[PDB]
């Protein structure tokens, strides 16, 4: 409003210019240039000897478009510095940064922002003092100000304390230099998706909304594609302006050169859905974004009417590492109580003891007991505050998921601990005990910080006991709080105090009324603030049981008066509803004072608890069914000892509540209230229960009956096969698992060695069903008619009833619960319920970076990781089934259940090193002749290879017809950047191709854990490994449209890419577009599939396992066809 920064964000899209760093590069600098070899490579040091090459880069974004411009300055911090000896410059390189800018800026009409960066060093793992990183960021922000910056912009955020601690630094500039400007404050997302330090983006908003920032936002580490979500949380909560720059993607390496895909064009598209959905007001580039980038996105941005911000932000708090609301909708926001140094007495002498795996233990059982965030107090009689919370604040910053309650009663103890928790903290004792200087101090600190403030109801004249009292404070402070320091009604959370009513004294037993009859009048005149109790106060005084009630019940009853907040010990908080009626009764009678003449309620409450009041305690039958139903590891091998001492025969047992468990678990299971992973999870306790027992037993019996599983000949790892072997198996019956790749020769040879009831058949494979119509061809010769079980995502329900011509007992299983079904109708302990458009011309041939093969290491898993089908993992691989179920119920269920799992295989991929990405990738000049796609070689210009792709019968579509034919008049330039030799030769369109791999491991990985008997964990990890590497092939896919110059034509929204939503397609040897194998040999002539690890079978399949290659079309009206 007031300054012209801010009105233009108002009146339209600011657009930011690109990178300083990458644009420096092009001109390749000489030592001599940065003023000596010492200072070679600091960017900010060419301020002071380079003018003239700053302030050109300067010009050629403002010629392209851009309206802001940030100072050559990331770097101008004392510490950066230091590692050129230029620790002394900082203020000075901050100001000459400045003054380019402005000089660049004035004859534009463009405004110029103070970049600083984060440091190299994060203040919430101590790698830097608060003090320090202060005066670095204060000493910077005003050469900056002096330079006649238009505002100030912290960029590249990851600490979310250096934010709050470079805020204030910049403010202080701004008083000292008598200048206030608008304050940009801009994180870095990693591709994991939270801060480097690990804050995610509900608990970096919750942070910067509450201090004195005006614009928001979001700048490098991933391009557009992985910053849409963030950013989307920004625009949609932020009542700030929001701003988002970013990368050009992942680097790639290029003859030494560093390179970058994200094109100007796809760049433009993200920028205008930014602007134009979601409503961002500034956008921009950062690393690998040039002034053509800007140039594009200007032109796309421009016109463009904002949108008008959000009036306001819900009141909540924030750790390190998440966001909490201070409103907890029904419930209340739990404070836990026990880190008390006079509270709590574990507490206090495990400070005293240092015994720092003692409070986080403590810490950690309050928060899953549900505590929402953890009051501090540290002040005893004697011991030094300040030393005690420097000793242990430093370990709480990071060890703690919730945030904390700074409670003490000294401003400096208080202050300090600002300086080293992050996020958004709560300060305890605002009060006016000691006058107002005291309350001003901790009120204005609490402003600064933009803490939540506990305003506790004591003025100088002793506390507040009456509701008359409790009220008249409370609205002194409020007007203090409010009209004086600026704090917002949201910010507070008035403490009316809760006096103990127990101990046999009158007086005290009329006071916890008062507090809450003042609640509801201060509820009405004042709305938006919060209001908390230190309720375990009331009940001071009495037995443990007793206080456990009476402070569950004054809970429940200041509630309903108004209260959103509680200090108390979560364990202990009981449900009304749990609590005997009795007690209930009496605990209302003593809260309201409910003394009739032969009555107190004191008395009786007291009275009743003398002479009254896990799953370990159940019946040893029952309690080893459970076992197997709940999926509980732990205390098996105890029970069963346990049982066989008690005289327990193993088959029975197994026979009695172990199978017992699978059926309910198979129940549960149909109707959809357990979902696959804790089905097998029952099958690992069942497995663990039968393997205890073998050793102490005699029948080493045959089961329900015998079954010879086995997967196809020419097929790959069939997990479908082996959940058929484990539910079976847990189930009763005996499965003889026979591998991979058996033929018809060694699978009946298994029959008459063990003579089976049924004989399971299985293929992943689309083309191993014409292998099992000669399987069972082979068998009828020779006269066997046992009934047959085929199953796979191969066969169909339809093709088995066509199939039982050939061979009459033959069967289809869907899942491996149908087999399971059939298996009990053989063995008779069921009954027998089952006895195209023509292709026109390209518009252009797309030019490729080069001509060849390359090898692409060292791909971020994290950024794979986003192009992962999180659909066909959870509901396909990881079997959450959807039926029964809604839309937003089952993104629910697996936002609960399924995502904390591929987090945690993620970072332990990324870790333990288990997913490698490679990609052997190129692009070859091609030429359709005939029927036929002729591949030239990039040097002779020979033809390599030649494709005889199917056409669909009935002169229909083919892969052929999306190629230029030979000798075709060029489009336009294809004669200046086609390979010389190829081009005579008669070349005239390009083909891309891409082989990705994972590589060997994962493969290891998941066998083992089968090997092992961690059934859940081989369905997670085998599932999760086949879908990152079909991501890697999606996100490359991406890469190779992207260094083509297409990928502005893809969707900006990742699911759309699953969907084809891009220019052209991608076509793997197998696909019923190119379905023979046999093509894949001559793709392995072209590329080389050695070069990453890969191996081509006699039969034409892939090794290892995770491994797969495509030919990539570019041509527009490519899409997936069926022959
Ligand atoms: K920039």
């Amino acid at each position: 409003k007031k300054f012209p920064y801010l009105k233009a964000l108002l009146e339209r899209p600011l657009v930011f210019d690109g990178a300083m760093g990458t644009e420096l590069q092009k001109r390749d600098l000489t030592p001599e240039d940065y003023g000596g070899e010492a200072y070679f490579g600091c960017p900010e040091v060419l301020n002071r000897t380079r003018p003239e090459v700053v302030r050109e880069i300067h010009l050629a974004y403002l010629e392209a478009g851009a309206e802001v411009i940030e100072t050559n300055t990331f770097g101008a911090l004392r510490h950066v510095l230091a590692e050129y000896g230029l620790e002394e410059a900082a203020e000075e390189l901050a100001f000459l940064g400045a003054r380019i800018a402005r000089e660049a800026a004035d004859p534009h009409g463009a405004f110029v922002a103070g970049a600083l960066g984060p440091g190299t060093k994060l203040v919430s793992l101590g790698q830097i003092s608060w003090d320090a990183l202060y005066r670095a960021y204060k000493e910077a922000a005003r050469g900056l100000l002096k330079g006649g910056v238009d505002l100030i912009l912290l960029e590249t955020a990851q600490d979310i304390l250096q934010v709050r601690c470079a805020v204030l630094a910049v403010r202080e500039a701004m008083a000292e230099v008598g200048r206030e400007v608008p304050l940009q404050v801009q994180v870095t997302f990693e591709a994991t998706g939270t801060m480097l330090v690990g804050t995610d983006e509900q608990a970096a908003l919750a942070a910067l909304e509450s201090l004195p920032v005006d614009v928001v936002g979001m700048n490098c580490a991933t391009g557009p594609d992985l910053m849409d979500s963030k950013v989307r949380y920004f625009a949609e909560h932020s009542t700030r302006f929001v701003s988002c720059l970013p990368n050009a993607g992942l680097p790639r390496n290029e003859g030494g050169r560093v390179v970058y895909d994200l094109t100007p064009e796809e760049l433009a598209k993200w920028h205008l859905k930014f602007v134009a959905e979601y409503g961002v007001n500034a956008v921009g580039g950062c690393c690998g974004t040039g002034p053509e980038h800007i140039r594009k996105v200007a032109e796309a941005v421009k016109g463009l009417a904002p949108k008008p911000r959000p009036e306001s932000f819900p009141p909540q708090v924030a750790s390190l590492y998440q966001a909490v609301s201070l409103k907890q909708e029904a419930s209340l926001f739990l404070v836990g109580e026990r880190l008390n140094a006079t509270g709590s007495k574990r507490f206090r002498e495990m400070l005293f003891a240092r015994d720092l795996e003692g409070i986080l233990a403590l810490a950690r059982e309050q928060v899953e007991e549900g505590a929402h965030a953890l009051d501090l107090s540290v002040a005893w009689t004697g011991r030094d505050e300040l030393e005690d919370l420097r000793w242990l604040l430093p370990h709480l910053a990071t060890a703690l998921t919730v945030p904390v309650m700074v409670d003490s009663t000294s401003p400096e103890a208080m202050e300090l601990a600002l300086k080293y928790l992050p996020g958004r903290v709560l300060l305890n004792s605002a009060n006016l005990e000691d006058g107002l200087e005291r309350f001003d101090r901790v009120a204005s600190l609490a402003k600064a910080h933009g803490a939540a403030l506990v305003v506790l109801a004591i003025d100088e004249k002793g506390m507040a006991k009456t509701r008359e009292e409790k009220v008249r404070v409370a609205l002194r402070m409020y007007e203090r709080l409010t009209e004086h320091h600026g704090l917002r009604p949201e910010d507070l959370l008035f403490d009316l105090l809760t006096f103990p009513i127990t101990q046999g004294d009158e007086e005290s037993r009329p006071l916890a009324k008062e507090t809450l009859l003042a609640m509801e009048e201060l509820r009405e005149r004042l709305p938006g603030v919060g209001f908390v109790l230190g309720v375990s106060n009331v009940s001071f005084g009495l037995k443990p049981r007793a206080r456990r009630v009476l402070n569950s019940v004054f809970l429940d009853e200041a509630r309903k008066r108004g209260l959103t907040a509680a200090i108390v010990d979560a364990g202990k908080i009981l449900p009304i509803s749990q609590i005997p009626e009795e007690a209930y009764a009496l605990a209302l009678d003593l809260i309201y004072d409910r003394r009739k003449e032969g009555f107190d309620p004191l008395l009786a409450f007291m009275a009743y608890f003398e002479a009254h009041k896990a799953f370990l305690a159940l019946p040893l039958l029952e309690r080893l069914k459970r076992r197997v139903v709940e999926g509980r590891k732990q205390g098996l091998e105890a029970d069963l000892e346990e049982a066989l001492k008690a005289g327990h025969k193993p088959l029975d047992l197994i026979n009695g509540p172990l199978l017992a468990g699978m059926k309910e678990v198979g129940d549960l299971f149909g109707a959809g209230k357990m979902q696959l992973p804790f089905v097998l999870q029952a099958a690992e306790v069942m497995k663990r229960a039968v393997a205890y027992l073998e050793p102490h037993m005699e029948k080493k019996g045959e089961g329900k009956g015998t079954l010879v599983l086995a997967t196809v000949k020419g097929d790959v790892h069939d997990i479908g096969k082996n959940l058929v072997d484990i539910i079976l198996s847990n189930n009763g019956y005996r499965v003889v698992n026979l591998g991979i790749k058996v033929p018809i020769e060694e699978i009946l040879k298994a029959v008459e060695a063990h003579k089976p009831h049924a004989v399971g058949m299985s293929g992943l494979l689309v083309k191993s069903t014409l292998v099992m119509k000669e399987n069972l061809e082979y068998m009828r010769d020779r006269g066997y008619t046992l009934p047959v079980i085929l199953g796979g995502a191969a066969l169909t329900r339809s093709y088995v009833e066509e199939l039982r011509a050939i061979y009459p007992n033959v069967y289809y299983a869907e899942d491996a619960f149908e087999g399971l079904r059939l298996m009990e109708e053989l063995t008779g302990h069921a009954p027998p319920e089952l006895t195209a458009r023509p292709v026109g011309e390209a518009p252009a041939v797309p030019r490729p970076p080069f001509f060849g093969v390359r090898v692409e290491e060292g791909l971020d898993l994290a950024t794979i990781a986003h192009y992962v089908n999180k659909l066909a993992l959870y509901r396909g691989q990881w079997g959450y089934s959807r039926k029964g179920l809604s839309r937003e119920a089952w993104q629910a269920l697996v936002e609960r259940e399924a995502e904390p799992v591929f987090q945690r295989l993620l970072k332990e991929a990324m870790a333990e090193g288990w997913l490698e990405p490679k990609v052997l990738y190129g692009f070859f000049p091609v030429a359709r002749e005939g029927e036929e796609l002729l591949v030239f070689s990039p040097e002779t210009g020979e033809v390599l290879e030649r494709f005889r792709f199917p056409r669909q019968k009935g002169g229909g579509l083919s892969l052929v017809d999306y190629f230029r034919p030979r000798f075709a008049a060029p489009l336009g330039d294809e004669a200046d950047w086609m390979p010389k030799e190829a081009f005579r030769a008669g070349a005239r369109d390009v083909l891309g191709v891409q082989l990705v791999t994972m590589g060997e491991a994962p493969s290891r990985k998941a066998q083992a854990l089968f090997a092992s008997g961690a059934y859940q964990d081989y369905l997670f990890v085998h599932g999760f490994s086949v879908e990152m590497t079909e991501a890697l092939a999606e996100y490359w896919h991406k890469r190779m449209r992207q260094m083509w110059g297409i990928a502005h034509q893809d969707a900006t929204e990742i699911q759309k890419l699953f969907q084809q939503g891009y220019q052209g397609a991608r076509y793997s040897f197998g696909y019923p577009a190119c379905p023979d194998l046999a093509d894949q040999a001559k793709l392995d002539r072209l590329m080389g599939f050695h070069r990453v690890g890969v191996r081509l079978t006699e039969n034409f399949q892939l090794e290892p396992e995770h491994a797969t290659s495509a030919l990539v079309v570019h041509h527009p009206e490519a899409r997936y066809f069926s022959v």
